[PDB]
């Protein structure tokens, strides 16, 4: 099809996997990633959950 | 589904419980999750009820 | 129903009783919220009448 | 109905009245309100004629 | 009608005449108003095409 | 029509042309305009080749 | 047909292309481009794969 490999798709294939997360503001988050919606928010559990808003990305790291 | 636990389910999930909301301000709004919507606008209850706008968001911790 | 108490139902809820709306650049306004709109613009009477543009608004506490 | 005196319904009755318009960068513009759209861009008529884009808005006062 | 002298509007009775464009970098742009869209993206000319994305636009001076 | 010579419709007629995008950030590109979409992205061949997204347009000198 | 070569095809026309992004915060991707969406998201794939958001990119080059 077109558009290769979406970016949202690689985020469903990451499902139930370890990802880093690197936000505008310089910090950075790691975890398990178990959600994530449309406007790329996503859903990181480590010790525990943390939702974070998707217009605070820069890159994921999956 | 797609997705995984998409954030705003995780939110419903999060209703009547306790959640921790940090601004890009650096301010945190700790207290009862009594509702949420598509913006990602949330309603936090601790002695004064606290309407925050979706788009100050960085993160929220449930 | 979903989302608990909806941001803008709180409004709604909080029409003709006093609420204080935080902006971004950390100016407070207190006042009778008179009206709101989906983009969470809202009118606060105060001495005199103040229309807020919603995408300044950290947070609104009814 | 729902929502109060909207902001814009507010606008809306104080077309060819004294308004003074606050923007994020500090200026404010007094002069009459002779138009507006749904955006807030507003047409400001004192000496001269203005039109001013609503992104630049913090508070209208009519 | 509603919203009085729209500033869409009032960009269309500005067409073929000279306008003072003043930009959120604080540049300012005089010159003919060629063309609008929408978005208050402008055609300015002066010795030269000037396209300007309406986003940044601060106020438009007739 | 309406709007006069469109911005959008100004970048369809400096197509094969050489151009100026000059960003928010300060930086200038200049080289031949070979596409545009509604957004104002653009892509500018000099020496090599650059898409540029749109958001960070102030303006474009065909 | 109208908009010459769109942006959106100069990435699909690079896709299994090494191509470089840059950010709004200066920092540079070089991959293999994978994937993009309508956001202009991007998947690019060096030692490691990086999921880009739209909204951090300034330019890419392929
Ligand atoms: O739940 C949401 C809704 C919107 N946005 C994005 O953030 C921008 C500004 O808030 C919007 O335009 C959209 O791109 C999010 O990150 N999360
Ligand atoms: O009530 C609202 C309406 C919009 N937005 C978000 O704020 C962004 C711009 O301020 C919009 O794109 C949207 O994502 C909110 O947070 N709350
Ligand atoms: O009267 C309006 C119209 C729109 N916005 C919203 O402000 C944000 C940024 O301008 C966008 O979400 C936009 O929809 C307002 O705050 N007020
Ligand atoms: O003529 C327009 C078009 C859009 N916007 C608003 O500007 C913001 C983005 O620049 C969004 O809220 C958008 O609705 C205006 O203020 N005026
Ligand atoms: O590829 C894209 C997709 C969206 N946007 C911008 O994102 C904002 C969405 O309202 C607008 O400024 C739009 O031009 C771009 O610049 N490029
Ligand atoms: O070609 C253009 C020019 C301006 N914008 C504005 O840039 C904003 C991005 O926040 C949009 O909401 C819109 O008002 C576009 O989307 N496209
Ligand atoms: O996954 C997403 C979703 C939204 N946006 C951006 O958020 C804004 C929504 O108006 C636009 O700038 C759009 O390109 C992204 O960059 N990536
Ligand atoms: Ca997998
Ligand atoms: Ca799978
Ligand atoms: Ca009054
Ligand atoms: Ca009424
Ligand atoms: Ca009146
Ligand atoms: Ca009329
Ligand atoms: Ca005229
Ligand atoms: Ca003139
Ligand atoms: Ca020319
Ligand atoms: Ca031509
Ligand atoms: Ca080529």
């Amino acid at each position: 099809g077109a558009m290769s490999g979406r970016p949202l798709d690689v985020l469903e294939e990451s499902l139930e996997e370890t990802v880093t997360v690197r936000l505008k503001d310089g910090d950075e988050f790691t975890g398990v990633l178990t959600g994530y919606d449309q406007h790329m928010n996503v859903v990181i559990e480590g010790e525990d959950t943390t939702i974070i808003r998707g217009d605070n990305v820069v890159t994921i790291k999956p």
